[PDB]
């Protein structure tokens, strides 16, 4: 709330590396908005919530250019960001227990009479991942 | 089971491209291993269950190479490599669960008196996924 963090503290604190939040700093991602009477800049509760958003983007996958152009749109919304990082984080969360499933038939198939219909091997995979890979071996 | 496959039925199976196919074919990858009178090579139930390895092992974004290296292993057994695969794969849903849950409790705070306690912005991310992009930043 109050609390206002140093690169040391704000690293411990997010486990972000030192090295990443000077760079962060650096390209204008993430900038110390508390300044001191001595000229040095601390880490706010705003500062936290930004660095949680970039840490969102990074598990969801979004390269960090397109992270900034995201946070600094105008009319940025931060709990309406969160309700649709939940919906994605959600989803990637459902296709993980999906493939658990897929997993756990293809066993019980496979030291049983081995009768399963082989289209249920394939349900699952997401298929956004097997085009961009598709997409890389046309090179 | 007794079910054979050209590429283009194993595409339609799959989900995967014929164009993926004959290029897991050319690289050694997956080589149709049944084989009729016409000469004509057939995908048999051993390689529909190569190729769910494959989707496993991309799924857990396993690079293209160590997946080759990972199946042509001597001694190689496929309910103990899927049950290791489950393993990864539960972790990583549980993984998306605790992120989904960093969103809720972050949301209730926000409209709420703002209270919650800094450090749980930050519990539940992947400390190899920051570490594999701490070092990228350094070039």
């Amino acid at each position: 709330h109050m609390s206002v963090y140093t690169v040391k503290q704000m690293a411990r604190l997010s486990g972000v590396s030192v090295r990443a939040l000077h760079h962060y700093d650096a390209i204008g991602l993430l900038k110390p908005r508390a300044v001191g009477a001595n000229g040095y800049r601390y880490y706010d509760r705003q500062d936290l919530l930004r660095l949680q958003q970039i840490l969102f983007h990074r598990a969801l996958e979004t390269p960090l250019k397109d992270i900034q152009a995201a946070l600094d749109q105008p009319g940025f919304d931060l709990a309406a960001a969160l309700r649709a990082q939940r919906e994605r984080l959600a989803a990637q969360a459902e296709r993980y227990a999906r493939l658990v499933d897929v997993v756990d038939r293809t066993l019980a198939d496979l030291e049983g009479d081995e009768t399963m219909d082989d289209k249920h091997l394939f349900e699952g995979f997401d298929p956004e991942k097997q085009a961009r890979h598709e997409a890389w071996l046309v090179e």
